[PDB]
């Protein structure tokens, strides 16, 4: 195993990062090119366990409810400033100060007046953060959370140099001149739409352990380029869907599959600006469930280890007091039947007063994603006579700024998880919670979700049924949104580029262990 010269990963991504904004950052791709240019108090090992990163150590009181992280002194920004606690200080009150309008806010409530904070009840003054010194943060919480060290690890909990930020103000993050990074890596070169390089920080404390000098990145929206690419050298690695994984399927060298504790769904938007949508209908939502054959979705058009999924939570996210799988546990959601579907469908025409209807379905526009588009669009106008769905492709940025303005009727979209825990999918659809974004309300879910998170260290047994009967009133009474697949990602990697980890809870990948041999 003797080292390259050339220290140089290659590889694709099929959308522009949104933002390098850690305060507004809500998506994957973000999370990743911030997981590898900054440096949280903690970070996920090669087997994602959570170990000191920009810390050096960490304690946690009698009660759990305070924690004092120890700093690093060498810990230097990319602009040649010292990494100080008063990063984690501002980081944190500007993520929840309301002025940031930070979708993201609600990941960092934990913390003690967090979530007083974002209301605007007391000053961020008063947020349950301290830096006693340069190198010493304490850290208030609520309550005892036994996964705390796995949220500061979390890319919402990143540090920011204040005086860099103050100084970008509203161009902080869009550029990767106006941002500056503590990570093992800096961003340069970001091309909008068109490409960006990570590129080794000489600033990193830790940069004796980062052996590449540079990731390239292109957007590519097209699998048939990404397969082009590959073979011809001129990148190390790529997803595979459809007719593209067949190729590589027999190749024990190069393909791999990542198996996520990840969901794609359709989301049902009820009231798009303020006005309702043919989505109010209980009864349209429910047949618009039983209308899509998921098993040709997964075995054809993916074709890549992606499971069918009735279900929200994925399975092999996190197990019970008795160490049951969540979702082998509860089954839950809506088996999907032609017949069944036409005749809610028969219902719903009667609820709406109309026996003709549009609903815009928003889409990615990329490759597989427009493949997805068509057969669910084909499966609703087969099976629901009448309705007709105009497919929308948009790039992802714009994509997640129509979906938190709910300005769209239908949309296809996936979540990953923020912690090993079903919460991090079912919080989101409680009344008015952040990353709702469709009008669904049910208050006897409401009171069902809250209940389970004080829960967690007292009755962790009851808590456990309470979200089972949750998610089931939400995919099979309510149904606010239509599960399609568990997603697993076919993949090619090139057998000279090593230690590069995948890990379930984003930032997705982590490159500082990578190496490429001859
Ligand atoms: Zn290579």
């Amino acid at each position: 195993e003797k080292l390259a010269a050339k220290q140089v990963f290659n590889k694709t991504e099929n959308q522009e990062i949104p933002t390098m904004d850690t305060s507004k950052s809500t998506d994957t791709l973000g999370s990743q090119i911030l997981g590898n240019t900054m440096e949280g108090l903690y970070r996920l090992d090669k087997e994602n366990k959570p170990i000191p990163a920009a810390a050096e150590s960490s304690t946690k009181s009698e009660d759990g409810k305070k924690y004092t992280f120890k700093l690093r002194k060498d810990a230097k920004w990319s602009n040649g400033d010292s990494v100080t606690a008063k990063d984690f200080v501002f980081a944190w009150q500007r993520l929840l100060d309301p002025k940031t309008a930070a979708e993201y806010a609600f990941i960092a409530f934990p913390i003690k007046n967090a979530e007083a904070v974002n209301k605007g009840e007391k000053p961020v003054t008063e947020l349950g953060v301290k830096a006693v010194d340069d190198l010493t943060l304490e850290v208030e919480l609520e309550q005892a959370v036994p996964y705390f060290l796995n949220l500061v690890a979390f890319p919402s909990y990143y540090p920011l140099n204040e005086k860099f930020v103050k100084e970008k103000g509203d161009k902080y993050g869009l550029e990767s001149d106006t941002t500056v990074y503590n990570g093992p890596f800096v961003l340069t070169d970001w091309k909008h739409e068109q490409g960006w390089k990570l590129k080794k920080n000489d600033q990193y404390w830790d940069k004796k352990t980062v052996k590449l000098d540079e990731i390239n990145y292109s957007v590519v929206k097209e699998p048939a380029t990404n397969v082009n690419l590959y073979d011809s050298g001129q990148i190390d690695f790529s997803l595979l869907t459809g007719e593209f994984v067949d190729k590589y399927r027999n190749n024990k060298e190069e393909y791999g599959v990542y198996n996520e504790p990840s969901t794609f769904f359709i989301r049902l938007n009820q009231k798009r600006g303020g006005q309702d949508t043919p989505l109010k209908s209980k009864k349209l939502r429910e047949a618009i469930a039983l209308s899509i054959d998921k098993k040709n979705l997964t075995n054809v058009i993916l074709n890549d280890g992606s499971k069918p999924a009735d279900y929200l939570v994925p399975k092999g996210l996190a197990a019970g007091p008795d160490g049951k799988d969540f979702q082998e546990t509860f089954k839950n959601g809506v088996k999907p039947d032609a017949k069944k579907a036409a005749a809610a469908w028969e219902e719903a025409k009667k609820e709406l007063g109309k026996d003709q209807v549009t609903i815009e379905f928003l889409n990615y526009d990329t490759g597989n994603a427009k493949k997805v588009g068509e057969y669910v669009k084909d499966q609703i106008e087969k099976n629901l006579k009448g309705v007709t769905v105009n497919i929308k492709l948009q790039p992802f940025k714009q994509k997640l700024k129509l979906e938190s303005d709910q300005d769209y009727d239908i949309s296809y979209g996936g979540w990953s998880p923020d912690y090993a825990d079903p919460m991090t999918y079912l919080d989101m659809f409680e009344s008015k919670h952040s990353h709702n974004q469709m009008s669904f309300s049910d208050q006897k879910y409401d009171e069902i979700i809250k209940k389970a998170g004080g829960e967690l260290m007292t009755d962790a047994k009851k808590r456990w049924e309470e979200l089972g009967k949750a998610e089931e009133l939400l995919l099979e009474e309510d149904v606010a949104l239509v599960p399609l697949y568990q997603s697993a990602r076919s993949y090619v990697m090139k057998p000279h580029v090593k230690g590069v980890v995948k890990h379930n809870i984003s930032p997705e990948y982590s490159y500082k262990w990578a190496y490429v041999t001859e």
